[PDB]
């Protein structure tokens, strides 16, 4: 099972923003993912993290930091801007035994003004 929090948050632009995502289950081959819901209600993949490396899609600001008790990792968006205002999630993927996947529910993430 995975949790993802928190449900909502709220950064200022340019401030990073951090959700944790936990799982119940953890092994060294794990691979996660970092999902974002497109304007058109579709899963995009953010980011992915394997081998203890955070893998960027396209955003090189979405990192995925595995914490130090190894099953929670912080999903850090770094210098945020307005539109990273968004749904996300997280998935795990087992690449062990048998391939088996499985997602967070979805949290909110608003980004407002830079801070004056």
């Amino acid at each position: 099972s995975l949790t993802f929090y928190p449900a909502w948050l709220t950064v200022s632009e340019g401030a990073n923003a951090t959700f944790t995502c936990s799982l119940s289950n953890w092994s060294e081959d794990l691979m996660l993912n970092w999902n974002r819901l497109s304007p058109s209600n579709q899963t995009e993949k953010q980011a992915a993290f394997s081998n203890g490396l955070s893998q960027p899609v396209q955003d090189a600001r979405f990192q995925i930091i595995q914490l130090p008790n190894r099953h929670d990792f912080h999903m850090n968006i770094l210098d945020t801007r307005r539109n990273d205002s968004g749904i996300y999630l997280c998935g795990a993927i087992s690449l062990h035994p048998k391939a088996k996947i499985e997602e967070s529910p979805g949290a909110e993430l608003v980004v407002t003004e830079r801070i004056l």
